[PDB]
């Protein structure tokens, strides 16, 4: 199965996922000089009040936190977007030290961390429908610097021990994902994919600007989590980002100048 290691990592997964060498594949490097004020882009509407977590899972890839996508609780909407994206699952993507572990990368500069809040479009139905669609899915992406802790952040990072080994979940009710949230909603997009596997061409990416910072202590408890399931040889989960993608014939837009 595909990983981020020498013999599956991203390098490989071309052969199973053909869609890897496409035309709108993420992530990629943001070029702050070449991406272009766009007045047209509306705010970002991030409306999570009624957001209802579930889960918090483990599944050999990163580590993610569920929320019950049933009925429109916790909804992305304006900025780039037509009509209404319920919010399915956060997860993030870190490296084994601080100066790599985003997959977005801006002017060539690696942030510790990203998160990823991934969305559907409730137009599709199903996420499952959705990522068969050129406009099915919007991810959020936020940088992770290390300085500060995240406050927010902290009820995740003391349930990972619990989820240490690829299988493993946990119940992780009344999150509120607004506390991983920057101040600023300025943000850029463009069209892109999924960065994992099966790589689908299915979404609207929304990267902000402004990073959030998290504590040394915070993202150290991220690399203890393990790739590998429980008693297997013990592969530290770190270095689970895909590297910047060609960019091809896309246009990245900002909302700010
Ligand atoms: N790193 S990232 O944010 O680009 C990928 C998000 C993958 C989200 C999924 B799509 B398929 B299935 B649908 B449902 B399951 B599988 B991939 B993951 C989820 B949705
Ligand atoms: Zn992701």
């Amino acid at each position: 199965h595909w990983g981020y290691g020498k013999h599956n990592g991203p390098e490989h997964w071309h052969k199973d996922f053909p869609i890897a060498k496409g035309e709108r594949q993420s992530p990629v490097d943001i070029d702050t000089h070449t991406a272009k004020y766009d007045p047209s882009l509306k705010p970002l509407s991030v409306s999570y009040d009624q957001a209802t977590s579930l889960r918090i899972l483990n599944n050999g890839h990163s580590f993610q936190v569920t929320f019950d996508d049933s009925q429109d609780k916790a909804v992305l909407k304006g900025g780039p977007l037509d009509g209404t994206y319920r919010l399915l699952q956060f997860h993030f993507h870190w490296g084994s030290l601080d100066g790599q572990g985003s997959e977005h990368t801006v002017d060539k500069k690696k942030y510790a961390a990203e998160l990823h809040l991934v969305h559907w479009n409730t137009k599709y139905g199903d996420v499952g429908k959705a990522v068969q669609q050129p406009d099915g899915l919007a991810v959020l992406g936020i940088f992770l610097k290390v300085g500060s802790a995240k406050p927010g952040l902290q009820k995740v990072v003391d349930v990972l021990d619990s989820i240490k080994t690829e299988g493993k979940s946990a119940d992780f009710t009344n999150f509120d994902p607004r506390g991983l949230l920057p101040e600023s909603l300025d943000y850029w997009t463009y069209p892109g994919s999924l960065t994992t596997p099966p790589l689908a061409e299915c979404v609207t990416w929304i990267v902000l600007k402004e990073p959030i910072s998290v504590s040394s202590e915070q993202v150290l408890k991220f690399r203890k989590l393990n790739f590998n399931g429980e008693g297997e040889p013990e592969e530290l989960m770190v270095d689970n980002w895909r590297p910047a993608q060609p960019l091809k014939n896309r246009q990245i837009k900002a909302s700010f100048k």
